[PDB]
């Protein structure tokens, strides 16, 4: 009835209660832990009625109002919609509610602290992708907001039959092209190499750049995708250079500065937004450590190494250890210089802690996955990584969907 | 069912059927993971004190069962009369005694199980010290003392084990005291803050509370402090010549030296218990070489540990007002350097985590191409600094218990009625 997180470095010890309210699979079993594993169909009407009362009680137990004459009209009228729809629609409060929380219940995400401070545009009134293309360009702008970034998602229709869902083909909104090369080499970003090839295929015209901007895919009612160029002016990036090596600028480096993913599915009490982009703020890791430095990424290391004259003949010499921390220092520099909002790694996981053991001080518990949360350098040395963690899966939450070009039936 | 595996990497996939053999839970269920908890289960394979022959016999036939059939009997003659062997001795003494090779085997296993080890790949080339035959703390300290000068050799460092009686009524314990064979004292001072390792402030004040005089500096090796056949502890001070310990200097920063920073090379776990067939070795301390992050991320710069952050910074001359300088993650880096720089150049082995952790994935290869699987625990395989930069970030690991093993067990002083 209760479980216990201990903080290694300070001790303190908190108390989970709300694990005893997950209902979905973390993926481990008694026997077997999964913890590291990344990725461990319409509703039917019975299906979706204790759903949707489950997420309605809650919606009503926020509001204090359980139990209330409202709260017992709610569900009525959902059970209404149901029984004769099969599915129902959200009120805009619930929909509010249920997209923070999703965010709140994200346990791999370690910007929460910030859940409750989302803006959440209303676009379930969108019929095509010219509709879907208006509103990701008015949260584009809504969210840079000159680079005072604001998080915020833009919610799309729900889920039918699953033969008409809306997509974001895209993986994020902002991303740059991969281009591969008949010599093998790997032009811009590789990790976008397959959906760059499935926009030039849709018409794209790509300059064949290191940092092109990729055009939005969007899918709208179970229809072919359609291409769409964000204005430049919308796109705001930020020229990589560093506070002592005048050389840093040279390598011609930049980022973009909304990080806004764009391919998960967000489930709110059973229905299903498979086209949901939200977008916050960068940590700096995410950037200086994965974009540039992951193998199958940018991978600069070797470039910076080699201009900070490192000794790059045995690993021992920690020359990518080296290399990789100024590469950060780089990014947080760059962001800052231009206003750009970013966290680094130790803000980030300092206001993660805080943000956990008030989570288990109101609401009982923060389920938060450590493989996740503990940022990809320098880890022991945030406080996340002393932390112990319970991960499980409340709703509504943001679920992993396969991609659609895996799935699309193409008209 | 049948488990696979996924490097996002190199994309290699490994399927996994060794974790049908599992016998303990690991804390998890389908509903939660427990898997960044320090200790999430108490599951163990015997209940409390002296088992029933109900209670050990199952877990005995289980580990002799596997040890016949890892050398392709099973069913054999030996392995029959080696049953009932063991079926008589539980009979007439309520435990049983392994065979040489059998604890071989075991030890050699529990260290080829242990999920949270990034060094497995080196499991099966480990020297077994049977100290079953000890009888008092001097005798404990012998065998300990002749396991420091083996594994130590010189700087050339071998992986071992010595192995003391196991625990019989539990009223009986062997004990190492002490957490690791060499440890620095942590002294507590007057104006609130800490001299050496406070880590071991504890285990120092009870060494004190026994008679220890302690020198009351940054690097105080701690005496041993052994407990033989349930009796109260005895100390030990190792001979220094024993204690190998490298100067910590950089191979740039000329002042780092400076610092007066020194490890010692040789990492020893004696608070573990090691569990073979139902039996429990509660003293059983073992050894192999560092990875530099050990010394370099954890020892020197956690917070509650030596903490040596802001110092090394400070003279690296950096940004140190804000976080976003990154100054943490730069004097972190040169550190790390340093101590790999000064362990190979005084020739004693260390291994550097992007080695290590290159040596654990083909580990992992070689674990599920003859074995069917690898039992491994991210949040311990992934080194504390550098995490993405290394090839283990990106590998999915599973997670299970397989026996033999280590297991953790209480500090004896919580445990122990003194006489
Ligand atoms: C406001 C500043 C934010 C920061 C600093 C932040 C930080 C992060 C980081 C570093 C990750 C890991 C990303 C990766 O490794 O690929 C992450 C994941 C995630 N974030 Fe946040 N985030 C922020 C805002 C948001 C918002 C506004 C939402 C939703 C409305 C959100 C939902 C998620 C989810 C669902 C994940 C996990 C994705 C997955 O499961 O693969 N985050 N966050
Ligand atoms: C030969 C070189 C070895 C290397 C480089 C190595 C490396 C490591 C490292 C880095 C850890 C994590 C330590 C920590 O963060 O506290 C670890 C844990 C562990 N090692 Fe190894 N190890 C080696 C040998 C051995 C040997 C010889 C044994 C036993 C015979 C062993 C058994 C274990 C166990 C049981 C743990 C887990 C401890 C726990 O759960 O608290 N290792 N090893
Ligand atoms: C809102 C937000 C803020 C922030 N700082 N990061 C992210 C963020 C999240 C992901 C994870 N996504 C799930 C997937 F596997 F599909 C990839 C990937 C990125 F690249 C990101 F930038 C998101
Ligand atoms: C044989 C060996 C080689 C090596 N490289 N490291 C270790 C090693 C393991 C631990 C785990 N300890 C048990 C605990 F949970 F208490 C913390 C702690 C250390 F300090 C170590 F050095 C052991
Ligand atoms: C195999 C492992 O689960 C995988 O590499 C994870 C590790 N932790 C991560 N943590 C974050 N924040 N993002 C990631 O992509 C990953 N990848
Ligand atoms: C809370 C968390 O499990 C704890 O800090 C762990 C994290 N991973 C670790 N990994 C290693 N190798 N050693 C450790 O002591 C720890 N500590
Ligand atoms: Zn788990």
């Amino acid at each position: 009835r209760f479980l216990k997180v201990k903080n290694w470095e300070t001790e303190v010890v908190l108390t989970d209660t709300l694990h005893l309210k997950s209902t979905l699979e973390t993926g481990c079993t008694e026997y077997i832990c999964m913890g590291s594993i990344m990725h461990p169909d319409v509703a039917t009407k019975d299906q979706l009625f204790p759903l949707a009362k489950e997420f309605i009680d809650q919606y009503y137990s926020s509001i204090k109002r359980f139990g209330s004459k409202a709260h017992m009209e709610r569900l009525e009228e959902v059970n209404k919609e149901i029984d004769t729809t099969s599915t129902y629609q959200l009120k805009d409060t619930e929909l509010i509610y249920g997209a923070k929380h999703a965010w709140r219940n994200a346990s791999r995400c370690v910007g929460r602290i910030q859940w409750s401070k989302l803006q959440v545009f209303d676009a379930r009134d969108c019929t095509t992708a010219h509709g879907m293309f208006n509103y990701i360009c008015n949260h584009v702008k809504y969210a840079t907001n000159k680079g005072n970034l604001r998080s915020a998602i833009t919610i799309f229709p729900q889920r039918t039959d699953g033969k008409h869902d809306f997509r974001v083909w895209n993986s994020q909104l902002i991303r740059y092209a991969g281009y591969k090369q008949p010599d093998g080499s790997t032009l811009g970003d590789p990790a976008n190499v397959q959906f760059t090839e499935i926009c030039i295929q849709q018409g794209w015209k790509p300059p064949r750049g290191r940092f092109d901007v990729l055009p939005l895919l969007l899918q709208a009612n179970g229809n072919d995708p359609e291409l769409f160029q964000i204005p430049p002016e919308l796109v705001l990036e930020v020229p990589i250079r560093h506070p002592k090596f005048e050389w840093f600028k040279d390598l011609g480096l930049k980022w973009y500065g909304l990080p806004a993913v764009s391919n998960m599915l967000l489930e709110i009490g059973g229905l299903e937004f498979s086209a949901c982009p939200f977008s916050g703020w960068y940590m700096g890791t995410e950037i200086g450590v994965r974009d540039y430095c992951d193998n199958s990424r940018y991978n600069i290391l070797e470039e910076v190494a080699k201009k900070m004259n490192l000794d790059m003949r045995k690993t021992s010499s920690l020359w990518k250890d080296q290399a990789l921390v100024e590469i950060n220092i780089a990014v947080l520099y760059s962001f800052q210089s231009d206003k750009v909002t970013i966290v680094d790694h130790h803000s980030a996981t300092e206001s993660f802690i805080k943000h956990m053991e008030n989570e288990y001080r109101c609401r009982g518990g923060c389920p938060a996955d450590w493989v996740w949360i503990v940022p990809p350098m320098s880890g022991s040395i945030t406080p996340v990584f002393h932390q112990e963690m319970l991960n499980y899966r409340l709703t509504p939450s943001f679920e992993y969907q396969p991609d659609p070009w895996n799935t699309h039936v193409w008209k």
